């Protein structure tokens, strides 16, 4: 059982996730450029309400390498709900086991930063 290397997006607009080809890996200096490649998933997570009803909170989206976390056994490009791809260029199209996912026990999740000329799409911010 394990996390996402990365602190997540909250989606606090109404739109999923996207990122413009090129853009959307966080940034991971223990990482090198073929490595720069996978997906964010969408969590949402319910809670009882002020009213005592269940609800949604905003939903949260968690970088995972390719051929890594939750969806390991996907495909670069592979359709799936609440699954969204990114590759920086020049990354290789192969599995990142060399990297894996997170252990909390022994290493902090890494602040979730993107490169100065990409800014996070319209309702979304790294908190």
């Amino acid at each position: 059982n394990t996390a996402s290397w990365f602190t997540a997006l909250t989606q606090h607009g109404k739109e999923d996730l996207k990122f413009p080809r090129g853009q959307g890996v966080p940034i991971n200096t223990n990482s090198s450029p073929d490595d720069q490649i996978g997906y964010y998933r969408r969590a949402t997570r319910r809670i009882r309400g002020g009213d005592g009803k269940m609800k949604d909170l905003s939903p949260r989206w968690a970088f995972y390498y390719l051929g890594t976390g939750p969806e390991a056994g996907l495909p670069y490009g592979a359709n799936k709900d609440g699954i969204i791809w990114v590759a920086t260029e020049g990354a290789l199209n192969t599995p990142k086991d060399h990297i894996g996912t997170r252990n909390p026990a022994n290493n902090a999740a890494i602040v979730l930063q993107l490169p100065q000329g990409t800014t996070l799409p319209k309702g979304f911010y790294a908190e």
